[PDB]
């Protein structure tokens, strides 16, 4: 029988989340409701720390402090602007305080640590932005600022794949792994993202990449440059593909099929993106997606076994290999890449 605040968190993660609804609402049901409260704790972390009408002074220690409100009954908070679109989440938050406090006291480790070094990570940034440029300079920060993001959230969900036995130990032995994979998806959305990023005021690009080929960022978007940009672009989707590899161990290590499934689908999906816009110039101009048809496929190959999904893995490393030019000066690395992928496919599954 569902209780209300059960239906509450389900029902936020319905307005909150278009893509990991779906997924997560088919987990087996030992970690179905843990990784639903999961996903509302960090959604109500993410919902403060983007209100820019939140003044640091408040906004810093609800940051540092959140891993210890998921323990205060019926915790709520008003402070959003009014036009925040999650806000209510947050309003109506004691429905997720109720769901982290019925959950098993290792899953509620799990969650309570990750909101703990996530919330720090975010306040940080949130700091160094008021005060310093925060602009991403270098790859290393680029990485980092994925870790705090998409890495974090992988090595929650690892960990809790691995205390319900859904996945090999050796996954949390193995740090990079579940980094792999959280920075494949978080890097795919900031290169499919940039222009509309660019066009909030948000730069996730490292000036190490992007310096090579313009001489301002802005530059990447006008139609002079569009050449260059391709070429940017084109560096940006390398450094992504260095992942895929270990993204193809992680879900060599998954033992129960909902959760293969929930982290099979965004990484075929972030591929699938990935080739769409390397070489693609509109990406510059507008936000590009996949087509239906192609989706479609995809979701059917990501819900089968390791093999169909690596047979997807290995199309794409195809395409993009027969996209390269020898007109980008990253072509050898591409190509290098490229072939990583579809050897190491064939060697698994000749």
């Amino acid at each position: 029988n569902e209780t209300e605040t059960q239906k509450a968190c389900f029902k936020f993660l319905d307005l909150t989340s278009r893509s990991f609804s779906a997924v997560i609402k088919e987990l087996h049901p030992e970690l179905l409701l843990p990784v639903c409260v999961f996903y509302l704790v960090l959604r109500g972390l993410d919902t403060i720390e983007d209100d820019t009408s939140i003044p640091l002074k408040t906004k810093e220690p609800m940051l540092r402090e959140f891993k210890d409100y998921l323990e205060q009954d019926g915790w709520t908070f008003d402070g959003n602007r009014p036009e925040e679109k999650d806000r209510e989440l947050l309003v109506q938050f004691h429905n997720v305080i109720t769901e982290f406090k019925n959950m098993k006291p290792a899953y509620r480790e799990i969650v309570k640590d990750i909101t703990d070094k996530m919330g720090n990570g975010m306040a940080d940034y949130c700091r160094k932005a008021e005060f310093e440029d925060a602009s991403v300079k270098t790859i290393e920060e680029y990485d980092l600022y994925c870790y705090y993001v998409a890495g974090l959230v992988g090595e929650g969900l690892t960990r809790l794949f691995v205390e319900a036995e859904f996945g090999n130990p050796a996954l949390l032995s193995r740090p990079r792994l579940h980094k792999s994979m959280g920075l494949f998806l978080q890097k795919t959305n900031i290169i499919r993202d940039v222009r509309e990023d660019h066009d909030d005021d948000r730069h996730f690009w490292p000036k190490e990449i992007w310096s090579k080929y313009v001489t301002e960022f802005e530059d990447l978007f006008k139609p002079e440059n569009r050449e260059t940009a391709l070429n940017c672009g084109s560096e940006m989707v390398l450094n992504a593909l260095e992942h895929a590899e270990e993204c193809l161990f992680y879900l060599a290590g998954l033992r129960e099929q909902s959760v293969f499934n929930f982290c099979a689908i965004p990484q075929a999906m972030a591929i699938a993106t990935l080739e769409l816009c390397f070489r693609n110039p509109d990406m510059f101009d507008r936000n590009i997606k996949i087509t239906k048809g192609e989706a479609c496929q995809l979701m059917m190959e990501s819900t089968q076994n390791l093999h169909v999904l690596c047979d997807t893995f290995r199309r794409y490393a195809r395409r993009i290999h027969k996209k390269n030019t020898p007109k980008d000066p990253n072509f050898l690395k591409i190509s290098i890449v490229c072939g990583k992928i579809e050897k190491f496919i064939d060697t698994i599954f000749p």
